[PDB]
């Protein structure tokens, strides 16, 4: 129907925050980037790791913001802002606390949930949520006041290795992801189990 133009993977930059929960959707797509033979190259334009691939005669672009994540919106708005991308043409990759690791689904719209990166975008974006996401499930410590270290800390081994599940899970949709198919690829990625 809309085909995608633009993913975006949320995360904040440095080594510091590398391998943290924080940068599950960052971390998606860079193994994207890598399985499609993608270069991220660094442009200070875009606030971010820009890289490009054709897709059915159109130019597909990935994101990751290098500005915090707090500010990653700054990133999507030069980019869509620039090459004239609608909301809807756009997906957003991201952390999601509601979901034990293992687990990704897509959700079209809705608010940010307290992630600072989908607050950041949705106000630059002028307002708009209707972009789609990615939900990459990192699961949740049991009390509001556990969250913020929770995200920016290191997962154990076996979270992390059920975060690269979701991941391939979702790499699988591709196809559908890329077309706009979002019937097709929630009922294939929505039915599979890590
Ligand atoms: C503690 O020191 C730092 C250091 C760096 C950053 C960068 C970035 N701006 C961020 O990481 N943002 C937030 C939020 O996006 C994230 N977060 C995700 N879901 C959340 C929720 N329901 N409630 C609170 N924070 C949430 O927690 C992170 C750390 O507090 C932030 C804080």
């Amino acid at each position: 129907m809309t085909a995608v133009q633009l993913i975006v993977g949320l995360g904040n930059p440095g080594p510091e925050y590398d391998q943290t929960r924080h940068n599950a959707g960052a971390l998606f797509v860079e193994r994207l980037a890598h399985a499609q033979g993608v270069s991220l190259v660094a442009d200070r334009k875009y606030f971010g790791l820009v890289g490009k691939f054709s897709h059915q005669g159109k130019d597909v672009r990935l994101l990751i913001p290098t500005t915090y994540m707090n500010r990653s919106g700054q990133s999507v708005a030069a980019l869509a802002g620039f090459f004239r991308i609608a909301p809807d043409a756009i997906l957003v990759a991201h952390d999601e606390l509601d979901m034990p690791p293992g687990v990704a689904k897509l959700k079209t719209g809705g608010g940010h949930g307290g992630h600072n990166g989908l607050r950041d975008i949705i106000a630059q974006l002028g307002n708009q949520n209707s972009f789609h996401r990615l939900r990459l499930g990192i699961g949740h410590p049991g009390h509001s006041s556990l969250v913020s270290g929770y995200v920016l800390g290191r997962a154990p081994r076996s979270e992390q290795e059920l975060l690269d599940t979701s991941i391939d899970f979702a790499l699988g949709v591709l196809p559908e992801m890329l077309a706009g198919d979002w019937t097709r690829a929630m009922q294939k990625l929505h039915s599979q189990k890590a």
